[PDB]
């Protein structure tokens, strides 16, 4: 089966691109990348920096998760972000989302030997 490294470069990974170019990127990249085939999934964040500087957060400020657990870490920069939230219009399959593009601090979850992302927690 996929593994969890490789399930959070396709849900949150997006080298190729700086920012979203338009209003249309979530829904597009939401299909594209196969996150939409069983149900519209309901928020997702794609992260436009090289697959490297996000792994070497895996190195930065351990934080706490949301849920409480202490594997999760905290950028020590800023990084160029998509969030992708559900409308009111979206109904499965036709699922729609509102893109809004902005610079945070991402918070990821990371396991393993490498030790690398597996979880994407928020952004702040």
């Amino acid at each position: 089966k996929e593994t969890a490294a490789a399930k959070f470069e396709r849900q949150h990974m997006d080298s190729s691109t700086s920012a979203a170019s338009s209003s249309n990127y979530c829904n597009q990249m939401m299909k594209s990348r196969n996150l939409t085939k069983d149900r519209c999934k309901p928020v997702n964040t794609f992260v436009h920096e090289s697959l490297a500087d996000v792994q070497a957060v895996c190195s930065q400020k351990n934080v706490a998760c949301k849920n409480g657990q202490t594997n999760c870490y905290q950028s020590y920069s800023t990084m160029s972000i998509t969030d992708c939230r559900e409308t009111g219009s979206s109904k499965y399959p036709n699922c729609a989302y509102k893109t809004t593009q902005a610079n945070k601090h991402i918070i990821v979850a990371c396991e393993g030997n490498p030790y690398v992302p597996v979880h994407f927690d928020a952004s702040v």
